[PDB]
């Protein structure tokens, strides 16, 4: 149902970044194609971090993979094999609620 | 300074057009269902009815409390009853005292 | 390398009006050892403030930090933020790669 909120514990968002839009578009499509994510979002960002001792500001693409706990490990292993960085950003968030309809769509897609 | 929070919520959803996001944002805040809404364009790749679609969408992030969340979620779905929108709720673990207070006072 | 449950990593979220303000804050936070990484995303924001509903363009900021630096980043940010009442919302990731968790902790 489209209007009922439910508590959820098995949904996961995995956030990473890559340098170019072509890379991100390729990773997103390949993850959905492989059944490792139901949906992947990309948005351009600026990132500031220290590298080789100096502050760097770089344009990057922030990716959000929407997946379940059951595919999370396989997604992270797969990304490490395909990610262009030696040491990719990798943070996982847990949604605590969703709609029944969206949770069902997500699980069905995986 | 920081305080641990259990009752604040961020509702994340997507809509197809910028005009819809702007209208929803305004009306949700006007109604006291959210205190603040942010909108960010994104490109999304997803599985829909077997196939892979790539679309530009507006990511919306609504700042609310657990008390208004069910109401906000239902209201949003009433505005695009044809769609099956992204609905993901996050819970912040902390906030400032002042921000938490402003947010709560903004809801109706 | 593999995923590991995390309890000590934090994402502090805030907004500022302009890209220049965002860049300056980000750089200073990193330089001061209060955050490991800062991301900046252009957004539109709708909120209730000063008795009205405004829509403005803003920069969304996400500070990557640990719990050990969080109080100090928050205190510092309060003194340096251009806004009267800064957005202050903290998220906790539930996992990360071993390498990235180690990078983040090590960078601070």
């Amino acid at each position: 149902d489209l209007s009922s909120l439910i508590e959820t514990a098995d949904l996961r968002l995995l956030l990473t970044t890559v340098s170019t839009e072509v890379e991100a578009q390729q990773l997103a499509q390949a993850a959905v194609e492989a059944g490792l994510a139901a949906c992947v979002s990309i948005t351009p960002i600026q990132s500031c971090y220290r590298w080789q001792g100096a502050i760097a500001r770089e344009t990057e693409q922030q990716m959000s993979f929407k997946t379940t706990v059951e595919q999370l490990d396989a997604l992270q292993q797969w990304l490490q094999s395909q990610h262009p960085y030696a040491l990719p950003e990798c943070l996982v968030l847990t949604p605590i609620a969703s709609s029944v309809a969206y949770r069902d769509w997500l699980r069905s897609s995986l």
